[PDB]
């Protein structure tokens, strides 16, 4: 079962690879890499001799982690260290396509109440940029809605 | 008709706040809604007095832009400086949810392959975290196809 050496390798891989791909740095999708695969909660030195990178570059990924939300700290009776842990993958996921949902829909509405007063012949001037935001809530119904279809 | 500032200041405030919930300085999205409700190609000077930022902050949040695929770099005739200009919104997240598919399309048939080998009691070991990188599939599925219900 050197096979598990290599379901690591590919995840790990995945997952920089994507985070590169949201504009973030490989080694934040590297790190979490980590945690989705282990079953219990590890320290930044722990990180460290899997990845084997500087504590600052696990410290941040972490960081950047925490941010998102895909991680969170975890404290170990007995322990001076802290540990680290990742959430639900998935959950996260629903909570963020709501909270872009939220934003963006409360945008274009917003900026519906502007073309309130601004009407007329004027209201049309407003109606180009106004349906690029309109196409940005469309797409986050949906991709909540499908998200709402695997649970 | 201060409207359109009114509007104007709007989107910016829609895109700095989805690039700091995709873990993003808030100027990458400020940026992107400069250019965003442009006509016309930018200079990275013409950014600066749009959003009043640094030097820095506009190359920082530009370089990303163009890493994310959301802007580009554009050439003017008689010009020795860069010009910017988002790219095709909507198309530039169809490019994205592909190759994050693709990616994790790809991990997913690996994974089972490893699986193959991996067998009899212990092909039910690795089935744990198999199951969330397949639905990682079926969610890059619909978020895909539903990009493709709307063109």
């Amino acid at each position: 079962m050197i096979i598990m050496e290599e379901a690591k390798k590919l995840i790990i891989e995945l997952f920089s690879e994507l985070a590169k791909i949201h504009g973030l740095n490989k080694s934040v999708g590297a790190v979490y890499a980590i945690l989705y695969l282990s079953d219990k909660p590890l320290t930044i030195s722990d990180i460290m001799e899997e990845l084997k990178i500087s504590k600052g570059n696990v410290s941040m990924s972490l960081k950047k982690l925490e941010e998102l939300g895909f991680v969170r700290k975890v404290w170990i009776k007995g322990e001076r260290k802290n540990y680290y842990e990742a959430v639900d993958g998935f959950s996260s996921i629903k909570d963020i396509a709501k909270r872009k949902h939220d934003l963006i829909a409360k945008t274009y509405e917003d900026l519906k109440k502007l073309e309130e007063k601004c009407n007329e012949e004027e209201k049309e001037f407003i109606k180009q940029k106004i349906k690029g935001i309109e196409r940005m809530k469309k797409i986050s119904e949906k991709i909540l809605e499908a998200l709402n279809d695997l649970d």
